[PDB]
């Protein structure tokens, strides 16, 4: 049984784990806590970049955005070394996905505009793709959570579907392919000849997420959503990337 392995991982890492791989032609859904809520964390940044991409002509990626000292409130490795010059929407997009740049995310939200610095327009974007589950706005807390199941179906639609026109779908896909942050999660649990694109998230209460699209060596695709937290260790509990790698390995197994 596959759920025994997963429960084993949860015991080992003293974690709660969430896994969802949506069904295909010959494969059934892989699901484990696939319907419980977990924080979004940085993972929202991927569909956030789709939101922006969808919303505008491609040449909008060339609009220059200025931001100051007070705009830099979270880990922002790219927004630090630009604050002077400014940054383009495309550069912010690049930074949001590939480096999980928090300031880049907050500026891209602000670009979407509307109430709540853009989080309503954002949620609106998710409703439009049939996601009634997620919500952007404390383990368990309703706010800024999604389910392994809801996010995986969102990513499926963005990377393998008609949510974005080929050209814009491509741009999203490329940024995730060249992610710098996911080396030790889903990537690590799949053989080197499977091609894996992903966006990660990480937070307090030992939260660690990875959402990905994978392609078998013969080009068959799957969406893989892995979400976890470790409330057992309190606010300052450490994220366990291993747990994510391991789960992926167990998922790599079934799909190989
Ligand atoms: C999005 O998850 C980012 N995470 C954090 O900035 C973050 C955090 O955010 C609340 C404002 C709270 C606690 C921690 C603890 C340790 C690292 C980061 C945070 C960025 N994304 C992460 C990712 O895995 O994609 C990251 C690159 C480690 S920071």
């Amino acid at each position: 049984d596959l759920a025994d392995r997963f429960a084993e991982l949860e015991r080992r890492y003293d974690a709660r784990l969430g896994v969802y791989v949506p069904a295909t032609g010959t494969t059934a859904a892989i699901e484990y806590r696939a319907d419980e809520r977990f924080a979004f964390c940085s993972t929202f940044k991927a569909p956030l970049v789709a939101a922006v991409l969808h919303q505008n002509p491609l040449t909008h990626l060339d609009k220059l955005i200025t931001y100051t000292s007070d705009d830099i409130r979270s880990i922002s490795p790219v927004a630090q070394q630009h604050v002077q010059t400014g940054m383009t929407i495309g550069q912010l997009c690049d930074a949001a996905i590939r480096y999980s740049d928090g300031t880049a995310a907050n500026l891209l939200l602000a670009d979407l505009g509307g109430p709540g610095g853009g989080t309503a327009a954002f949620t609106g974007y998710l409703r439009s793709l049939g996601d009634t589950v997620s919500r952007l706005d404390p383990p368990g807390d309703e706010r800024d959570t999604t389910t392994p199941h809801a996010i995986a179906l969102v990513l499926q639609q963005l990377v393998l579907g008609n949510a974005l026109p080929p050209d814009k779908r491509a741009l999203l896909t490329d940024w995730m392919a060249r992610n710098t942050t996911g080396a030790k999660r889903i990537r690590a649990g799949f053989p080197a000849d499977w091609k894996v694109i992903d966006k990660t998230g990480t937070g307090d209460y030992g939260r660690a997420n990875d959402i990905a699209v994978v392609w078998s060596p013969t080009g068959v695709p799957y969406v893989v959503a892995v979400m976890s937290d470790r409330a057992g260790g309190g606010y300052d509990a450490e994220p366990r990337e291993a747990l994510l790698a391991e789960a992926a390995t167990c998922v790599a197994g079934v799909l190989a």
